[PDB]
């Protein structure tokens, strides 16, 4: 059993006396609904506020989410529940306190009184002239370029961010990662990373762009964006590392799906279009985040049809994640914590077995593990493929769930 949870969105860092504090009384009701895994934001000094330009690492207590104290209390919290904490490593980038004799800011303070993560441009992709000196590899990924892309060739690099991140579990109580950016450097790098910190899981954000038609819909066939998705996985380590990654292809895909065009969710093999379909032990499913769906909307789900996502990801293999907002500001709460009993209660994980019954415009109809039978779209009567011994055990607009 597996589950995961987002517990912040993009206004998150503005919460009245602290996220994290707040959070406390949320802990119960992550809990009973059976989470088993929160997903925290970067808990580190960012020159931004939500945390995505840390700087001082190992500064928690500068951070608008709370300080070192209160997290503990929350991480500590959640494990009290059985529920383990996910950090969101952003260490693509790295915002540099001081200026250099250049005048340039690329002089780092990792923050503690030694020389840890107290590093200078020849740890600054060399490529990324904005800030380099010209001394260090070359970036082995995408850059971001509102800050100093680091050099995770640089032995001191790895050395000490490995440090630093064996130091959130130790000192803070984190169980696993979330990598930020995951596209900012080669699967080989978040190799050295995840290999060597042992996170109970690491769940990469590789987010390529989805190929879409002449009508600015995703087109049917996504095997290039998964593909490229599985390949991550497999040179990041395969079955064997921690490392996975975010169902980019099944969020694209099911986005445009409950428009009336379910017939998308499957392959022509008869196996589930996104990586859900190649490598559902890899793929962390999801109805939006903290950039797609909140504040930001970068590519929202549609909001009349939020249940929907939920019905189909808490249902089927991979391994669901549920948004923040949705469980508790949008009053799906208890509609989401009883699909996930139904989850739980016929042990679904997820590679649980699942064979599409109907795939049309405004129905789709799957069964699992041969115990769940799950269907979302408009179309209301889909009784005629519902196997026998099955009997509704939760519904709502546009979606349903039988057990047996
Ligand atoms: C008005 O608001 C609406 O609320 C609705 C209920 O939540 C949903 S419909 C939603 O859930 C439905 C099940 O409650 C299914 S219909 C689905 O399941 C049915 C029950 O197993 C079967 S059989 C059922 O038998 C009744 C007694 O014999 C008979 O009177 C009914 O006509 C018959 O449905 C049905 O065959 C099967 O299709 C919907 O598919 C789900 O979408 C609305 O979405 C929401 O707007
Ligand atoms: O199932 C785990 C398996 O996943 C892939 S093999 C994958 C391939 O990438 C895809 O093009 C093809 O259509 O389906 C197969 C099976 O899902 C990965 O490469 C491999 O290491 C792993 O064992
Ligand atoms: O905003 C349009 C949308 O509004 C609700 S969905 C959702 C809303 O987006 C969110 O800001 C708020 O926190 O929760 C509501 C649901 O409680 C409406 O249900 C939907 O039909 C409409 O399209
Ligand atoms: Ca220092
Ligand atoms: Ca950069
Ligand atoms: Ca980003
Ligand atoms: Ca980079």
């Amino acid at each position: 059993h597996q589950v995961l949870f987002q517990g912040f969105n993009w206004e998150s860092w503005k919460q009245s006396g602290g996220w994290y504090n707040m959070m406390m009384g949320k802990v119960d009701d992550i809990a009973a609904a059976g989470v088993t895994h929160v997903w925290l934001p970067p808990p580190s000094h960012s020159v931004s506020n939500e945390g995505y330009m840390p700087g001082r690492l190992y500064d928690i207590d500068a951070s608008k989410y709370g300080n070192a104290a209160e997290l503990k209390s929350l991480i500590g919290a959640l494990h009290g529940k059985g529920v383990q904490a996910i950090a969101d490593i952003v260490i693509n980038h790295r915002c540099a306190d001081y200026k250099d004799s250049r005048g340039i800011y690329c002089i780092f303070e990792g923050g503690t009184s030694d020389g840890r993560l107290d590093w200078g441009p020849h740890m600054i992709c060399r490529d990324d002239t904005k800030y380099s000196d010209g001394t260090a590899n070359l970036d082995t990924g995408a850059d971001f370029a509102a800050a100093p892309d680091i050099d995770h060739l640089n032995d001191r690099v790895q050395r000490e961010l490995k440090e630093w991140l064996l130091w959130l579990k130790s000192d803070l109580g984190f169980d696993a990662w979330r990598l930020d950016f995951a596209r900012g450097y080669s699967p080989e790098m978040a190799k050295v990373y995840i290999d060597g910190t042992s996170p109970s899981l690491a769940v990469a954000e590789v987010w390529d762009n989805m190929a879409t038609g002449g009508d600015g819909k995703p087109n049917y066939d996504q095997d290039a964006h998964r593909q490229n998705l599985v390949n991550w996985v497999d040179k990041v380590g395969g079955a064997a590392s921690a490392g996975m990654v975010f169902d980019f292809t099944t969020k694209g895909i099911l986005n445009a799906a409950v428009e009336g065009e379910l017939w998308r969710l499957i392959d022509p093999q008869g196996k589930a279009p996104g990586v859900m379909g190649w490598w559902p032990a890899k793929a962390v499913t999801f109805v939006d985040n903290h950039d797609t769906g909140s504040t930001q909307a970068m590519w929202p789900f549609p909001s009349d049809k939020v249940m929907q996502g939920y019905a189909y990801i808490l249902t089927h293999p991979g391994i669901p994640c549920i948004f923040y907002d949705h469980f508790f500001n949008w009053g799906f709460k208890d509609q989401i914590a009883a699909l996930v009993a139904i989850r739980k209660r016929n042990g679904i994980t997820a590679t649980s077995a699942l064979k599409i019954l109907m795939h049309e415009g405004d129905a789709y109809v799957a069964e699992i593990d041969g115990k769940v039978v799950v269907k979302i779209g408009s179309r209301y009567d889909v009784g005629a493929v519902i196997p026998a011994g099955f009997v509704t055990s939760a519904h709502g607009n546009d979606y349903a769930v039988w057990e047996k």
